[PDB]
């Protein structure tokens, strides 16, 4: 359960070695931080936000940290999945990037792992 | 023209779907506001909060549809891009509720 996270600070890393560090508070609110490994802007740090609730849970990441900006945002909506013995947040993701072509749109999944 | 245009700003916007919400984006950023679901649909009628964050021509943003009035046991991202047509936002959301995950298109336009 996400209201299990409430005070914690829990590491959790994606099929692609995509790493995030989120602070769950008492209310349900997510700050923390993204390291992405897919792409560009990799293994460089991004603040996160969002929120949890019950079994679910968003939250996004702007791609700008005043080192490398890669003109995109990314948003992920996901659910809390038991393990047989641990717990994965199974997401979709919601990617917006402007390029030579202007706007584009994109979407996948991503399943986190408890580190 | 762009988000980093709304920093100190307040502004509205209103979905295909005829579903508000409502930005604040700071000095740095960072976005707050509320999203009303005026959809058909649960949750609807009351604002939620939404948070995110926005840089240049892109923001993304997400809510939790609990308020401390009705929980609808999901949690709803968008991404989206700002394109002059007027400005809008052109938005894909991912939906998780209960587990199953939908997906689509919202275009939010500037009130």
């Amino acid at each position: 359960d996400f209201d299990s996270l409430s005070g914690t600070s829990t590491t959790w890393v994606n099929e692609l070695g995509s790493v995030m560090t989120i602070d769950v508070d008492r209310k349900g609110g997510v700050t923390g931080y993204y390291v992405n490994n897919a792409t560009g802007c990799r293994g460089l740090p991004y603040d996160l936000s969002g929120h949890a609730h019950g079994s679910t849970i968003a939250f996004s990441v702007v791609w700008s940290n005043g080192i490398a900006d890669c003109r995109s945002a990314t948003s992920w909506a996901g659910y809390a999945r038991k393990t047989f013995g641990g717990v994965q947040i199974v997401t979709q993701w919601s990617l917006a990037f402007v390029g030579k072509a202007g706007g584009k749109i994109e979407t996948g999944q991503n399943v986190f792992t408890y580190q």
